[PDB]
C-alpha cells in the first residue's frame, strides 16, 4: 500500500499503546490548516508523542476537555 498524503499537520503518526500512567503531560497544537491534533510526552519513552482520541484513558480526558 502507498503512504499518506504529503505532511504539514504536526502530528501525523499516533501510538495508541500510550496510557496516563506513563504520560508525563498533556498539549495540543491548535493548527488552521489542520484540526485538533493532541500531541503529549511519554515518561518511561521520554519524548512527546501524538495520543489516540479513541484510547480509554484519553476517551475520559477528551470528554472532560469538550464533549
Amino acid at each position: 500500500k502507498p503512504v499518506s498524503l504529503s505532511y504539514r499537520c504536526p502530528c501525523r503518526f499516533f501510538e495508541s499503546h500510550v496510557a496516563r500512567a506513563n504520560v508525563k503531560h498533556l498539549k495540543i497544537l491548535n493548527t488552521p490548516n489542520c484540526a485538533l491534533q493532541i500531541v503529549a510526552r511519554l515518561k518511561n519513552n521520554n519524548r512527546q508523542v501524538c495520543i489516540d482520541p479513541k484510547l480509554k484513558w484519553i476517551q475520559e480526558y477528551l470528554e472532560k476537555a469538550l464533549n
